This record gives C-alpha cells, sequence and structure tokens, in this order.
C-alpha cells in the first residue's frame, strides 16, 4: 500500500459527540443536464423536489467516462489530474483512512463491484445487492432485476450492530446504466412512453430512446429520496446526511455518440457533466457549499473526512461540497 493520509485524525470522537451516520450514493450513468433543478424540461426529480435540506450542484464534472476508471477516482487522494487508473488499487483511499480511524464503512452493490476501491478491507465490508441471496426487491419487474431501494433494506440491523459509532454507508446503485434502459425501472415509473426496448440504440426512435432514460432517472430519484427517509428514522441519535455523485453522463445520440467511455482527451461534455445532490439534517451542523460552485469528483474524498470531522494535508485546500 502507498499512504497519502497517514496524518489523519478525528478532532472529535463518537463517545463524545453525536455519532454519525452518512450515505453516499455512488450513482451510475446520470447527465447533470437531465436533472429538473439544472434547468431540464421534465421533471425527472420530483420526490427529491418535496424534502428539505437538499443541495443540488449545477457544476460538477467527473474524474472521466467510465466506472472501472471514475469509482477509484472518486475516493481517491490523488485528484484527477494525478490520479493513475491502473495503480489506484494499492494506494490509500478515503475509506482505507476512515476505516484505520474506526469509522464503520459498508459497501453494498447492485451495478457490479467496488472497482478497487474496498479491496484492502474486509470481504464482509463488501455486499452483492445484485442477487436475491441479499437483495428482497428483484420480483418488482418482468426481467426480476434486483432493484436499487432493495439496498436500503436491513440498513436497521447494521446500525443496531454499529450502535454508536460513526457510520459511512455506499449505495452503489445499477441506476440508469445501459444499454437496456427500459429495464433500470417497474411500471411505475413507466412515464414517459413509448420507450426504446432494443441494445441497438441508433435505431431506436430518438425520443423513445430518451423516454426510456428519463423513467431511469425517476427510479433513481425515488430511491435517492427513499435513502434519505431511511436517515431521517436516525435523526435523533445520530448526524444524518446523504451525498450523490454519478460516476459519469451518457451520450444519446449527440453527433453520433451512445453510452459512455470515451477517453476524457475527446469526450463529450454530456459524458462528464453529472448530477450531484448533498442532504443533511438541520442538527448536523453541515453546511452546503453554493450550488454553482465549480466542483469535480476531487471534492469527494474532503467532503467525506469533513463529514467525519478528520483533517488530512493531502486534500487541505481541496474544494468540497460542504464548508
Ligand atoms: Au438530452
Ligand atoms: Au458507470
Ligand atoms: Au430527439
Amino acid at each position: 500500500t502507498i499512504y497519502h493520509a497517514k496524518d489523519a485524525v478525528q478532532a472529535t470522537k463518537p463517545d463524545m459527540r453525536k455519532p454519525r451516520l452518512v450515505v453516499f450514493v455512488v450513482g451510475e450513468t446520470a447527465r447533470a443536464d437531465h436533472v429538473s433543478f439544472n434547468g431540464y424540461e421534465r421533471d425527472t426529480f420530483p420526490q427529491l423536489a418535496k424534502i428539505d435540506g437538499v443541495t443540488n450542484f449545477s457544476n460538477v464534472t467527473s474524474c472521466g467516462t467510465s466506472t472501472a476508471y471514475s469509482v477509484p477516482c472518486m475516493f481517491s487522494y490523488l485528484g484527477a489530474d494525478e490520479y493513475d487508473v491502473d495503480t489506484a488499487k494499492y494506494q490509500e483511499n478515503v475509506l482505507d483512512t476512515l476505516d484505520r480511524l474506526g469509522v464503520s464503512i459498508l459497501w453494498r452493490d447492485n451495478n457490479s463491484d467496488s472497482k478497487g476501491v474496498m479491496d484492502k478491507l474486509p470481504k464482509a465490508q463488501f455486499a452483492d445487492y445484485k442477487s436475491a441471496t441479499n437483495n428482497a426487491i428483484c420480483n418488482t419487474n418482468p426481467y426480476n432485476e434486483c432493484r436499487d431501494v432493495g439496498m436500503l433494506v436491513g440498513l436497521d440491523d447494521f446500525v443496531a450492530a454499529n450502535n454508536g459509532k460513526d457510520m459511512l454507508i455506499m449505495l452503489h446503485q445499477m441506476g440508469n446504466h445501459g444499454p437496456a434502459y427500459f429495464k433500470r425501472y417497474d411500471e411505475k415509473f413507466a412515464k414517459f412512453t413509448p420507450v426504446c426496448e432494443g441494445n441497438e440504440l441508433a435505431k431506436c426512435e430518438h425520443q423513445s430512446l430518451i423516454n426510456a432514460y428519463d423513467n431511469a432517472l425517476l427510479a433513481t430519484d425515488d430511491f435517492i429520496a427513499q435513502s434519505i427517509q431511511w436517515l431521517q428514522t436516525h435523526s435523533n441519535a445520530y448526524d444524518v446526511s446523504m451525498l450523490y455523485v454519478s460516476d459519469h453522463g451518457e451520450s444519446l445520440g449527440e453527433n453520433g455518440v451512445y453510452l459512455h467511455g470515451m477517453p476524457n482527451a475527446f469526450a463529450p461534455k454530456e459524458q462528464r457533466s453529472v448530477p450531484a445532490f448533498f442532504w443533511t439534517d438541520k442538527q448536523t451542523g453541515i453546511t452546503p457549499m453554493a450550488t454553482d460552485t465549480v466542483l469535480t469528483h476531487d471534492a469527494i474524498t474532503p467532503t467525506l473526512l469533513k463529514l467525519f470531522d478528520v483533517t488530512a494535508d493531502k486534500v487541505k485546500d481541496r474544494t468540497a461540497f460542504i464548508r
């Protein structure tokens, strides 16, 4: 392991103040320009709009355009300019640091896996929610596809087992992951119709493609809102907060480009312009940065450290999502 945060210290501990419980939703394939709050022509995010204390960040750029590239960068100390995907697995990352300081780290996954991020930590702290062995919400659609909302089921038991400790829970979403946007949501979120149902996105009627994509966003709005609602049930005993950031955007036929993964050197804007949301309870003392702060995935690591009152010289000056 190559360390950059051996100086990390927690200024206040959970035995001397309210313990902190945070959910970080690691989003998948969501575009900033398809969010209602960013100026989109459709109400793709209605449930989040009914919750007080949610900050929408209108200017967030992802480290890259693929899950394998972006996800390790999101938890890196190095920042996008110095990040190396091929050696990321051997670097101390922000979750290693928090775990060493006693924060209880949980990673649930309905996407694929942590892309290296969890590899140094006990495997018991990673759980696969793509399979019904763990996910109880798969039989809600004709595909028997495990849903993101299934990752909230049983978190109270996790909280009960970590009673009184600081907790950081990562929920790695399937979210809008393609090309089969139409399989990413249940019938209740099929509001924009008709929808594209083929793997050849270029042959699908363009409007029908956008419709399927936006319906999947409604399913993600629902999931994020339910994550906040779950946190709201522990607001008296814990300082609760929720961070959402998508790993990268998506092309939907602009200049003939579909799906994601374009090399950063010529990646279109829509593959790197991502939504981010931050929610916190009024008691936590956490203050969001301005909604239009120029932000990137580099802000995630300092946000997570600040949420748990942790300092580290490597990201001392780095802009975060919160003050
Ligand atoms: Au669009
Ligand atoms: Au992704
Ligand atoms: Au179109």
